[PDB]
């Protein structure tokens, strides 16, 4: 158990600048390889969280599987050394959409961006994909999360609107208000950090280890809360659902929303 990376993946990135990550939220560690001829990126989970989405082991196939179906990173390594899943990544060609935005008044161009990756989404054949990701396999997952203390059941961001008063009041709700449901490919964290524009079109995702099938409503789900936040208007979110060409189905919208949560 030396902690980290193994030799081979020392040497690999030696001719790089390391600089660690300061965005990702998730237990995962995330560190940019300023390069000379291009950047590279690292990123690494251990062994507490194996098996379970947030494992890059599973980031990886997901990110092999897309490859020739949707923008993500070239796997250019991966090991599974001391306990820890460690995953070597080309840059995300593009910028990220967060940063594209970070202060303009281009809601439009954000929404836009977020029904193209939708829409996008749909056209992905799921027959072969690796994972499944129904609310079932979740819920099963999140149990583990909470009896294995693997969640921050104290100090995370919630939604202003989240009803119940401890964990198990929403794992409850969830596990008894589980929606009808059908597989689509999901993204599984659709948000202005994990995905990359260029030239006013998507040029990448990133952040996988969630990506497999799931509703459609997830992901519609995960847009709308972003965008309800990062511009404040019910105006918007209707034209969200214009360029999608879809009604809101608000009870399927505020149930992935919460099932979030949690994660
Ligand atoms: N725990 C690890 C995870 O932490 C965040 O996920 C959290 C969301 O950030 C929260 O939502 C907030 O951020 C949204 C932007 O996404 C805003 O729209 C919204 N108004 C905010 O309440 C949501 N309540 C809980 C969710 N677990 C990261 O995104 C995710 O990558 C990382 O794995
Ligand atoms: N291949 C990549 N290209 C560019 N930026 C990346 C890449 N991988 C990660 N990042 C950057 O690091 C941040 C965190 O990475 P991410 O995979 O989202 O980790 P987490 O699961 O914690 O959100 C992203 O918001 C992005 O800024
Ligand atoms: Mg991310
Ligand atoms: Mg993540």
């Amino acid at each position: 158990a030396k902690m980290r990376i193994s030799p081979e993946l020392k040497k690999l990135i030696e001719k790089y600048r390391c600089v660690k990550d300061t965005e990702g939220m998730s237990p995962a560690k995330v560190y940019k390889l300023v390069g000379e001829n291009e950047n590279l990126y690292l990123k690494m989970t251990d062994s507490r969280y194996k098996g379970t989405t947030y494992d890059v082991e599973r980031e990886k196939d997901m990110m092999l599987w897309l490859e020739g179906k949707l923008p993500v990173p070239k796997v250019l390594h991966f090991e599974r050394h001391d306990g820890w899943s460690n995953l070597l990544m080309s840059e995300a060609d593009g910028v990220l959409c967060s940063e594209e935005y970070e202060d303009e008044q281009s809601p439009e161009k954000i929404i836009e961006l977020y029904a193209e990756c939708i829409r996008l989404f749909h056209s992905i054949d799921i027959s072969d994909c690796p994972y499944t990701n129904s609310l079932d396999s979740r819920l099963a997952e999140l149990d583990y999360l909470l009896n294995n203390d693997l969640a921050d059941v104290d100090c995370e961001n919630w939604e202003e609107d989240t009803p119940f008063k401890d964990p198990r009041e929403l794992y409850d709700f969830l596990k008894t208000e589980k929606p009808e449901e059908e597989l689509v490919f999901s993204h599984g964290d659709l948000g202005d950090s994990n995905i990359f524009v260029k030239d006013g079109k998507v040029s990448g995702f990133i952040d996988l280890g969630r990506s497999g099938r799931a509703d459609k409503w997830y992901d519609i789900a995960f847009c709308v809360r972003s965008i309800r936040e990062d511009i404040g208007e019910e105006q918007y979110v209707e034209l969200f659902f214009d360029l999608l060409g879809i009604k809101p189905d608000w009870e399927k919208i505020k149930y992935y929303i919460l099932l979030d949560e949690l994660f």
